[PDB]
């Protein structure tokens, strides 16, 4: 009939570096029915047992896992997790697939809600990723070796053979250009415009060993291990401080860009969207998403309504800090 979803965990008691690739969290191969998706972070946590190995977890489990495994900062964890859950999880069972559809998330919600997992395209997951191809080309979740080869190429050209912040700036812009030129459904606005910059610095801030204090840069071996194999480097120690999107601003400034998309189902036809969220108008992202949730859940009642209200509030608690103050919306009133 359903779960009563608890408020998100706070920060971990211990916030320093530590061994995360340890005896209690061994890499193991996929079994039948195990789910993996477009996020190398969650994928690696699932394959080392920080998350359930089947790739289906509660919001609370995702938050604690991203903190324990990578020292992902608490508010950033709350923003990403409840965003993913509101749009893509099952609010009644309190379960989110880190990939595609699975019976493991329980009885489906009323359409047009889906609980289809992080693989679902168009409101959260979107285009111009580093190691995943645009959904237009048929597969938005699998590792793509051609794209990884470009990641290596750009690390060679701009980072001495390593991925660092200079590489991130160049690669991000170049991936946007690829999508403009080849993807007539290319969209780069709202949630995706914001997340696309953060994702490019997560490899630097979270995938580089926390014992590296200076000149933080990711080897291609470590990159392949995580992005392709869902495996922590040997002896991997997490970031020494909670972290998330530090430096994303510099990535944007290296190649200024404006939210938008290819119009009228044509390539090389990128038109700006002045209504989209951007980095000086973050609250629009909050409003946009609450709107999206209303489209998914036009008239909820009972436990679904109750759990929607709670999850929306949980998300707001993170958003309010991360976005620097947003007026809470109450599309379903109060409890
Ligand atoms: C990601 O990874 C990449 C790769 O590892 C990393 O890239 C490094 O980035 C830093 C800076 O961001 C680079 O270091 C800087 O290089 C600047 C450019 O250097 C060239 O030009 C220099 C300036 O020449 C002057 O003088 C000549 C006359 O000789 C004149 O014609 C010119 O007009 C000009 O006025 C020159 O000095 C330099 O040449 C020396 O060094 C090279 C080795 O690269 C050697 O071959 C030469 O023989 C010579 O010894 C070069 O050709 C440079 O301007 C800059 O200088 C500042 O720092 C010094 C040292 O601290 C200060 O004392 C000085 O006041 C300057 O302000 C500096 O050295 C570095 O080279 C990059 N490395 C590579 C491999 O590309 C990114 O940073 C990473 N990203 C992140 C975020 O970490
Ligand atoms: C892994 O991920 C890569 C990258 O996303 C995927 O490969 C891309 O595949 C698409 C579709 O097959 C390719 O797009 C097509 O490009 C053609 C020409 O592009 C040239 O220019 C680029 C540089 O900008 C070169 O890199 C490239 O080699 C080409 O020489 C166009 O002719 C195509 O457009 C036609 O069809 C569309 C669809 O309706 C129309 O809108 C157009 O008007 C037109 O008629 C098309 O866009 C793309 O170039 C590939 N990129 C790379 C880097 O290879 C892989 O599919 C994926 N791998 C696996 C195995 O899944
Ligand atoms: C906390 C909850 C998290 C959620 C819900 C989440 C969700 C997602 C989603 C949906 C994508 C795909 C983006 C797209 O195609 O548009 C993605 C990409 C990514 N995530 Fe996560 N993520 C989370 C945490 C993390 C953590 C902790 C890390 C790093 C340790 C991480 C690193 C990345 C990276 C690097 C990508 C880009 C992959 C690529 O472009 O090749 N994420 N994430
Ligand atoms: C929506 C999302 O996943 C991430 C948002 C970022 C956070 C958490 C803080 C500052 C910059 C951003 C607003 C892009
Ligand atoms: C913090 C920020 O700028 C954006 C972060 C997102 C990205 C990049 C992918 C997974 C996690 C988020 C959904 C928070
Ligand atoms: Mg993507």
């Amino acid at each position: 009939q359903g779960v009563d979803p608890p408020p998100p965990p706070g920060p971990p008691s211990f916030t320093g570096t530590k061994l995360v690739n340890d005896a209690d969290h061994p890499w193991q191969p996929l079994r039948e029915g195990d789910i993996r998706g477009p996020c190398p972070g969650l994928n690696t946590l699932a394959s080392h047992g920080y998350l359930p190995r089947d790739g289906v977890a509660t919001p609370a489990q995702i938050i604690t896992a991203t903190q324990e495994g990578f020292n992902f900062e608490n508010n950033a964890a709350i923003v990403a997790t409840y965003l993913g859950h509101l749009l893509n999880g099952n609010l009644v069972t309190d379960l989110l697939s880190i990939g595609g559809a699975t019976p493991k998330t329980g009885p489906p919600p009323p359409p047009p809600a889906h609980a289809g997992g992080l693989n679902v395209h168009g409101t959260f997951e979107g285009d111009a990723g580093m190691t995943r191809a645009d959904e237009f080309f048929g597969d938005n979740h699998s590792f793509n070796q051609t794209l990884f080869d470009k990641f290596v190429d750009f690390s060679n050209r701009y980072g001495g053979g390593f991925y660092n912040l200079t590489v991130a700036g160049e690669l991000r812009y170049s991936r946007i250009q690829d999508s403009i030129a080849t993807n007539p459904e290319f969209q780069f606005k709202n949630v995706r415009f914001i997340t696309a910059y953060g994702e490019t610095v997560f490899p630097i801030n979270l995938f580089v060993d926390g014992r590296v204090t200076t000149d933080r840069k990711l080897s291609m071996e470590d990159a392949a291990s995580i992005f392709r194999d869902m495996r922590f480097p040997d002896d991997f120690h997490r970031s020494a401080v909670p972290a998330s999107n530090e430096g994303a601003d510099q990535v944007l400034a290296a190649h200024p860009w404006v939210p938008g998309g290819n119009a009228d189902n044509q390539v090389n036809n990128y038109v700006e969207d002045p209504d989209s969220a951007d980095f000086t108008h973050l609250c629009r992202l909050y409003e946009f998403v609450v709107g999206s949730v209303q489209e998914l859940y036009p008239n909820p009642t009972g436990i679904l309504r109750r759990n929607l209200i709670k999850n929306l509030h949980y998300w707001w608690t993170g958003v309010n800090v991360a976005f620097g103050g947003c007026d809470e919306l109450f599309p379903y009133g109060q409890l």
